[PDB]
């Protein structure tokens, strides 16, 4: 279904989460195709997007666009906060979340949690310039389930935490227990970025996701959004929650973002875009802001 | 264009986004004329309502299209005091007569439409968008923009909108001598918005266009983009040119303004700030 039997080498994201609809890519070569204990795995060149993971027939990351993604979801909240120094990351995808959080100099420790070891198998091997990212000496790698880990988690632990998952079905981590979870593992006034999908196509699961955090976030609730073009409706959104504790303002940065540079120029992330994120269209806005 | 990548579902394909195409599943076509100017398809999509195509290219559909007209519109309409006259290259489904038509000191829309097929088939299969024509302050010409462009009365506009298709005998709305005509028909100080492409796609193409325009218009010179899931990569930008004549600042709104669905004065500002790869290369 997704492998187009009309033409040869054409990739289709066909899911009933955005109906009636697919962004098609032509392929050049699978690089991979596997079957871990969690999910169906895909790897290919593609014409125009470089190497592009798939996970269930959907689009993870593109060489060419992740950088909109992972600097968004890295910068948004740790530029907000001051010296943020032990992150979490949910969710490994190719280590390119891992290689932003690690521009930050003020980090001290990274602990990720990725239940699927094919997945970062699959990153070090087909996406290893990016996957460089698991190696820095502050990152913990931790094979294993993130919901039971933050349960485990030692009160008041994190700066922050950034929740890289996939759409809700993964389902547990868009739900009030998870959130009530993140909240005790931060430091009061510690910051969580979480992928919070499409306004264009799910403005009700959006709405729901704003309720929970609403309740139990007492420091700040915003919302952003930022272009992804292979994501479905070519845009993908976040929340930005802080705990109780000192003033947090997600709206700016605090801090911009070594005599040897490890990290290309930012390609999507600046401190005007940063602010620019929080203004939504009109049809959203309405909702979010209550 | 029709079943091309998937049974029952139109695929966008163009040589401008090789190695990619937007699908639609398709409920039904609902026209199909091949004009004096390109071919023309308006379908029932199965959850972006009624879609037009010309020459394989998705020109809008019923559940987006708020995102263009209502940013191609405002962002060139809000950056001035009291807009009176105003002209438009492009006739579309009426979306952007419509929203010109939300402005109450606007008297005069001229507009040019060259193909009357697309006016036919907006009335008939967009009708509710289409009654953009219907209202009083519109002049509408089925000719050339181009032509009707050169041939206008020096210093007449306020403000010209350029809702065209792709830079491919349309190319010339991207160039010099057509960028010199509006310079020349709008008044000082005043204001062109043009389709301008997407970052991720065109930035050479882009580049280009902003060069020409800071050539040209010796007011103001900015780029803004905005989301619309139906035109390739998800977003699509727009030039923002003052001629010379009384500042100019696109980035705040001189301003405020069937509800809006999508722009508003946040999203204004919010238009013009570009990612780090766009915003190097299109500033200096």
């Amino acid at each position: 279904s997704c492998m187009s039997s009309i033409i040869p080498g054409w990739f289709s994201e066909i899911s009933p989460m955005w109906p009636g609809e697919a962004h098609s890519l032509k392929v050049e070569k699978i690089l991979f195709q596997g079957k871990s204990d969690y999910q169906d795995v895909i790897v290919f060149q593609s014409a125009t997007y470089g190497k592009v993971l798939v996970l269930d027939g959907v689009i993870q990351l593109t060489e060419r666009d992740e950088c909109a993604y992972q600097e968004m979801i890295t910068h948004l909240p740790l530029c907000s906060i001051s010296n943020p120094k032990k992150v979490l990351v949910i969710g490994g995808g190719d280590g390119g979340v891992l290689r932003e959080v690690a521009r930050h100099s003020s980090v001290e420790q990274i602990d990720i949690c990725e239940i699927d070891k094919m997945v970062v198998d699959v990153a070090k091997q087909y996406f290893p310039n990016v996957a460089v990212g698991y190696e820095d000496p502050r990152v913990n790698l931790i094979i294993g389930d993130g919901v039971a880990f933050l349960k485990n988690a030692a009160e008041g632990t994190y700066d922050a935490v950034i929740v890289d998952s996939s759409d809700p079905i993964a389902k547990e981590l868009f739900e009030k227990p998870f959130f009530e979870s993140v909240n005790r593992a931060l430091r009061p006034g510690g910051v969580v970025c979480t992928q919070a999908e499409s306004l264009w196509l799910h403005m009700d699961i959006i709405e729901d996701i704003v309720s929970n955090c609403r309740d139990i976030f007492k420091g700040s609730v915003n919302y952003a959004w930022t272009s992804v073009p292979t994501y479905p409706s070519g845009v993908i959104g976040f929340m930005l929650c802080s705990s109780e504790g000192p003033q947090v303002d997600f709206k700016k940065p605090v801090s911009l973002i070594s005599s040897i540079k490890s990290h290309c120029p930012l390609k999507y992330y600046n401190a005007e875009i940063h602010s620019a994120a929080f203004c939504l269209p009109s049809f959203a806005k309405k909702v979010i802001d209550s």
